[PDB]
């Protein structure tokens, strides 16, 4: 049967993630150097709030979603499927389905919210990737993402205040000190989301936590959704 | 370090399709029974033309895109990456990236166009899946899709005329429409009966809707022209 | 170059299991209905002890091997790679390498031992498959294997006494042996009823056959002792 | 059901190769620097013939097998599954099954044949890996394998005739010329299998082709099994 051959051709890449373990989905903006060209540098409040609305929308429509992290143009989602013995998985842990629909959901909401304040902004697109993590690595994943957040934060602030040559090639600590003595800018005084991104947590409703801690010194902020 | 460790967890599902062979991407609307609940049944011209604009947008932005086929709420895209010896692959044939970005692109264009005439419509979403096919199965793929197009076409038309209980198979609902309701399915336009394709047309070049899209099973070269280069 | 191109085709199926989580490898004899056709039915002591020596050989040569379970012609191996923070993975958790080398090792030892007493026996072959499991499913895996061990055990014994047509389920063939043939299944030794495990025993250390291997469903710590390190 | 969960856990890595395209399996000896320590250097006739018997055994028991190539301690097998419209695949193109059983079959036959001439030789083990290739790349695969064969051949001959220091760091052409003027060894005069390995072809029976050509100048030697 032709339908039977095609079904096998399709099933050859019908990958499913193993169940009963943490699933991480990351959604990233495509060509967001071009897309955010024109936005307020180094940090656009309107753009960030559009991401946060997307994070909420994501957390609301994803089965098993427990925690959403945002920084720059990326969105990380922690998904668990082992709350109960009879807990089901989003799309039955189908890899291509989890990744594509997440990117779809993000795309739909982000473009809607952005074009409310910017009706002539070009279309925004996103990619999506899913994976699994052991329980003792979930907190580490977000710690990894927060460290990348701080590294990019400092660079973005130093880029919007100095020519490229000056920064080359300068450490994070250097650009931080140069921001202080030369521009009266104390990086530490910036709001949390600009320094290390923020998390969206269910409080029920999904809301932004502007007091999102440094996860490396408060791992339970993440692990409370990991070990149940 | 921690980043090295994290990089390996991610790479465990960094799947890549083997290169130099036909790639098929299918995009299907999520819960389009609810989303279309309010559209013109059995066939909505506004909704269909929103997919057609989406189909163009996809073909214009996908490296190696040769043909797009639309039917109902699904979009199949034929991608080839062996035109030359130096032909590169879209996202280097990364599985999760090809599927998601395709769904993202489809989502962006579709929602944009649909807002114009239907700003009250909720957000439309899509899923995406990618795969490879041997050269002598590409035509058979679209033939398989057209056969799924016709079976859905007859059911959609019949379910828009008769009651739920009153309606049997495809050959039954076809003559049930001819006799009982005096409606001829074979008289319907091409895109309603077996869907249509989107092909680059030359004049400069542009992606266009071909309403003279043939039955692939009776014209296999229509697809195979993009499958066999040399 | 050509090698770069070839390297990518191969890497399309260079699959790796995610690290820092339980790995299970199962090895199953190929066509062991024919290979064992000539052995002592229902249970052959020589054949079983050849698997036990194979099970030892596997555990001795597999990085992170914690427990091996034998039953019939299958061999399940529990591998952990998270003992320390610096624990490395066998073949870096390469799927095709873990499965094939396991099957190769099993093939080498088994054929060697079996030749000794049965040099007329044809070559024995095995397949191999690897996977991961969450920590709270490892015990459940072996429990699942022991439940498949008992159902096979009763059938093997019954099929060795009665005619093909004469034999119903497990509870039926169990009392059909007690009444009709006066044979008690529950009186049989452990390895025949529910298989056995191979665990490292301390005295120096060595892998040994534990004939006092309990029913895992009634003693989960027997397995979980290797699953949860801290 | 516990059996249903486990089945899903196992199916998470039940990978199948897409059908109706060339499948390549490569089997490689594990630790064959240690295993062949004691064998005749640079080329052991007995060891090579043991490989050839394995290649035959492989070609006889693998559904769809068309061509087997051997060099050093590796075995490459070309498998096709599109001879007819109703052609089936070995193990239904199950990846882990094709790779493991191939390595199993090789292991069984190789150890049997070797221990006929060397009953006290340690056990030999092998790994196995499978993949797909487009039709216009199959000939190139073996060309790639033959080029690696010649590269290793020259090095092995130069290693068994000179100390390590001398070779460092010398081209293939250099070691070839040094073999000539300094040891009266013309590499080109060596038998085919020592220079670039050989193929096992069905002639029916599977037999060694000691006249196996340089595939880069006779691609039809391979492509005759590719395009049918
Ligand atoms: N709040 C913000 N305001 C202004 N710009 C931002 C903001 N957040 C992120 N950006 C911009 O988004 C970009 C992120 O780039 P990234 O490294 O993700 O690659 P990209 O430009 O998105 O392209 P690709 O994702 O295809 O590699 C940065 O250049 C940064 O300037
Ligand atoms: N031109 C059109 N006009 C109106 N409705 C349409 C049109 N094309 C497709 N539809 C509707 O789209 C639906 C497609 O349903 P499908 O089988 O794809 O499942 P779904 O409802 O999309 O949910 P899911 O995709 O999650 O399975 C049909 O019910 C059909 O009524
Ligand atoms: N101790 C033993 N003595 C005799 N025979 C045994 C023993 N253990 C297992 N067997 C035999 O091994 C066979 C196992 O069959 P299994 O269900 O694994 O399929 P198979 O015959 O191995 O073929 P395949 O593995 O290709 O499916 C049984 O038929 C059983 O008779
Ligand atoms: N005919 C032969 N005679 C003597 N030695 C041989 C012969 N064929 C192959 N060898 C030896 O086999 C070895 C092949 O090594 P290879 O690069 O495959 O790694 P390996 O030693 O097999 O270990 P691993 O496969 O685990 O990396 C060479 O060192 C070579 O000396
Ligand atoms: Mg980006
Ligand atoms: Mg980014
Ligand atoms: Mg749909
Ligand atoms: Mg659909
Ligand atoms: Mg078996
Ligand atoms: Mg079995
Ligand atoms: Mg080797
Ligand atoms: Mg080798």
């Amino acid at each position: 049967s032709i339908g039977d051959r095609m079904k096998r051709y399709e099933n050859a890449y019908r990958i499913k993630l193993p169940e009963r373990m943490p699933v991480i989905v990351r959604i990233d903006g495509a060509h967001f150097h071009t897309y955010t060209k024109g936005c307020a540098k180094p940090f656009d409040q309107d753009l960030a709030e559009a991401f946060w609305e997307t994070c909420k929308y994501l957390a609301q429509n994803i089965m098993g979603a427990k925690l959403v992290y945002h920084q720059s143009d990326e969105i990380s989602i922690l998904i668990t499927n082992y709350d109960k013995l009879t807990t089901q998985s989003w799309f039955e842990n189908n890899l291509q389905k989890i990744a594509s629909v997440s990117a779809s959901m993000a795309t739909a909401k982000f473009n809607e919210v952005m074009r409310e304040k910017y009706p002539d902004k070009p279309l925004a697109t996103f990619d999506g990737r899913a994976q699994v993590l052991p329980q003792d690595e979930v907190a580490n994943y977000f710690i990894w993402r927060q460290q990348d957040a701080s590294k990019n934060s400092i660079s973005m602030v130093a880029q919007a205040n100095f020519p490229h040559k000056q920064l080359q090639g300068l450490n994070g600590k250097d650009m931080q000190d140069k921001l202080m003595t030369e521009k009266n800018i104390n990086w530490n005084d910036l709001p949390v989301w600009q320094k290390r991104g923020i998390c969206i947590i269910k409080e029920s409703r999904w809301s932004v936590d502007h007091e999102t801690p440094i996860i490396s010194k408060d791992r339970e902020y993440v692990e409370q959704f990991v070990y149940l």
